[PDB]
């Protein structure tokens, strides 16, 4: 029959039957979520297009699941097994893509947080990875998708889909060696972006160069902190410079010459000089007064997450303003991450020793071994539709 | 961060302590096993006397960390040796993985499904081995391994030996999860391949059958006693090192780590403990 063959005709119809109904509801649900969200509008297409994705995997589980009731028998039209191939491929790769925008929107928003026209570059993403994708799965529909050999008992036959693989394939090799470094290629700055997006928001900062970094941003992770320390430095001495603003910051402690320090990286020296009121509060130390005149400004009204935190840092000399900022990026990141860990890298570390397994290239006694662990990837990969809707948690839930 | 440091009085007691006794113990039992191959199944054979140089490699380097830890962490000696420790360390570390591993495979192929090819493909397959490792573990050749940092008792200024880790470094933590997953990769082929050598050995219905069931074992035991403690620790630590982590955290991790440091050093002596399971 096959090497895994035992089990998987118990664990497919188990497993894929779970997944039925625990996805159905995910997404459905989600796609409730979604329909109930008129007023994130970047990455709420990039989310409704991965439940598409959920979707179109979703609805080919119950052929599967008969398919391994039948002890592995395609007994339904040829091309039901080549939709059914090609709808597992796009499931897959639209969900690494998809995943893999998301995080990249995050890692710019977090990494570079500087038109509603954002919604139609979401659009353009979606189609050109569903193109890529879509037009790659095609080739699942041009191939003969079934093989048909005598049964082990009685006068019958067995009817395989897409188990057979004609020994000593190059193509096959080839494509297989393409996707799985494509994937970990893409798997690899996944991993980088979701990495520097969780440093940045889990390390509270204790300076001003950690505290201009969450508020205006910086590329990776160097310390080679020293070449921004040089534009702090050059800003301090222009501060200095200005008789304006040298007897406020002269007076400041260092926590809140770091405030001023930002405020200038904001709207600058010219900017902060137009608050000699404000300003002459922090010269007196009346924190809580001057806080109150802050706030009363147009900084405050066009960016007022940035301006509450850099007044909070002037009203109480200490970083609790920069302790929990952007949570809905720093879980959407864990999240990211376990989806891709949990679901597609057991699967592409399991995949090409199993088709050099599967065109022969490997001893009878390993074969078997790689075959039972590629059932068991091929349902973690399978939890994709059940657990990547944990995402849309984001968009509603507030921290 | 190196200020962190000044509270763990525990490894300068512990490193020169326990290495002192590895030193001795490791030279003595891997010279010895290297003239139990010099008196004299041919492939293990290869596989074990690499695993022993593997050894040397790193025992040559123990009284480098009994001098640094003595002189409460101040690498005293020139600065290239300290690239050249942790090098050799690495080397230590992922030749024994590696070699005990394929031991494993050759006694799993050879109880599952059963001379001049074996010798060349065994000789092959170390070559393989060293060049991996050997080129990984270069890459600590071309570091900055040695950072000054002042001393718990007062101004004096101690040199750190492969203890500086740039705050919040993300590609620091990528070798470290790839190094940590690739482990537990390799260790459950391992613990998989040994497991299925206990279970036909202890269901094959005399005295060939009986060394080699025990022998599963001593490879289990290496890997659960020396390797598998440590790279549990390795990934929490490295995040303590890189500042994600808090000061308590930090310094239960710390003092773990020191522990599974010389946990990973009892392999040179428990290794050599392979020669007599199969010769
Ligand atoms: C992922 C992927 C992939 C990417 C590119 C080429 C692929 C594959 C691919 C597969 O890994 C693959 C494996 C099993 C099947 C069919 N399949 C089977 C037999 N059981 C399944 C349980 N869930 C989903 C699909 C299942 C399939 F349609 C594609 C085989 N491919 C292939 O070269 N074939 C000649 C089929
Ligand atoms: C194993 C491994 C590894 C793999 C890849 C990168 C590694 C490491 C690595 C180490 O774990 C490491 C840790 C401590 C030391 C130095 N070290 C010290 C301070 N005490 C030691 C006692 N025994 C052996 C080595 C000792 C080292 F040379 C390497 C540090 N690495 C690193 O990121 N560095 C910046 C040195
Ligand atoms: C015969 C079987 C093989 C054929 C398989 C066909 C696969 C389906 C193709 C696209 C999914 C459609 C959903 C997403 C495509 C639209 C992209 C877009 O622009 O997203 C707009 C967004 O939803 C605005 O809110
Ligand atoms: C960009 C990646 C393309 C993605 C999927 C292509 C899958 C199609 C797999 C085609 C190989 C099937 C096979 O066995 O064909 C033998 C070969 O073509 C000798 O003529
Ligand atoms: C050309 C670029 C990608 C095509 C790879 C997918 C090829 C899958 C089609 C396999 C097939 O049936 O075609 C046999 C042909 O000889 C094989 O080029
Ligand atoms: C064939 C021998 C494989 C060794 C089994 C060790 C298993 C332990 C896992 C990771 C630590 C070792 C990482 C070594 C992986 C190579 C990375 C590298 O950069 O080495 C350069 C190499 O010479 C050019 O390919
Ligand atoms: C697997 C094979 C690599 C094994 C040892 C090299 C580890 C050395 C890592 C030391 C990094 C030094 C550093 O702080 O530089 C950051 C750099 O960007 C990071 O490549
Ligand atoms: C085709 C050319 C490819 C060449 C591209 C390299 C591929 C990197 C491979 C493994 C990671 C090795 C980790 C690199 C070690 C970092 C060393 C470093 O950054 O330098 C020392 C620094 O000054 C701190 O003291
Ligand atoms: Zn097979
Ligand atoms: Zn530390």
């Amino acid at each position: 029959s096959h090497m895994d063959s035992e089990f998987r005709y118990t664990l497919f119809p188990i497993v894929y039957s779970i997944i039925f109904v625990l996805g159905v509801i995910a997404n459905g649900y989600v796609l409730w979520v979604f329909a109930r969200l008129y007023p994130f509008n970047e990455i709420k297409i990039f989310m409704v297009n991965l439940t598409m994705a959920d979707m179109l995997f979703l609805i080919t589980l119950p052929l599967w699941i008969v398919y391994y009731q039948n002890q592995g028998n395609w007994i339904l039209p040829k091309f039901l097994c080549n939709v059914a191939g090609c709808l597992f491929f796009i499931n897959t790769y639209c969900s690494v893509a998809f995943l893999g925008v998301i995080t990249y929107n995050r890692y710019q928003a977090v990494t570079r947080p500087i038109q509603a026209n954002t919604r139609k570059r979401g659009i353009s993403l979606s189609l050109v990875i569903w193109v890529a994708i879509v037009g790659a799965a095609s080739y699942f529909l041009i191939l003969d998708s079934t093989n048909t050999v005598p049964d082990s008992a009685g006068s019958g036959d067995v009817t395989r889909c897409f188990e057979h693989y004609e020994k000593g394939s190059v193509p096959v090799l080839i494509i297989h060696i393409f996707i799985v470094f494509s994937f970990f290629l893409v798997f690899l700055i996944i991993l980088f972006c979701n990495l520097v997006i969780i440093r940045t928001l889990l390390m509270q900062p204790v300076n001003i160069f950690e505290m201009l970094r969450i508020d205006e941003g910086g590329g990776s992770g160097g310390d080679e902190e020293k070449l921004f320390n040089q534009d702090v430095d050059a800003a301090v001495r222009g501060i200095l410079r200005n008789a304006k603003l040298k007897p406020v910051y002269d007076s400041l402690d260092a926590v809140r010459r770091a405030a001023l320090i930002n405020m200038v990286f904001q709207m600058g020296e010219t900017g902060v000089a137009g608050f000699t009121n404000s300003l002459r509060m922090l010269q007196q130390k009346r924190w809580d007064e001057a806080a109150v005149n802050l706030a009363k400004s147009r900084w405050y009204n066009q960016t007022p997450n940035r301006a509450k935190r850099v007044i909070t840092t002037f009203r109480t000399g200490t970083w609790d303003a920069y302790a929990e900022v952007k949570r809905r990026d720093l879980w959407m990141a864990c999240t990211v991450l376990a989806v891709f860990i949990i679901c597609f890298v057991p699967h592409h570390v399991v995949q090409l020793p199993w088709t050099l397994a599967e065109l022969g290239f490997q001893d009878s006694k390993f074969h078997q071994a790689i075959n039972d662990a590629h059932q068991v990837t091929l349902c973690l990969l399978s939890t994709n539709c059940v657990l990547n809707p944990v995402i849309y948690c984001f968009l509603t839930k507030k921290f």
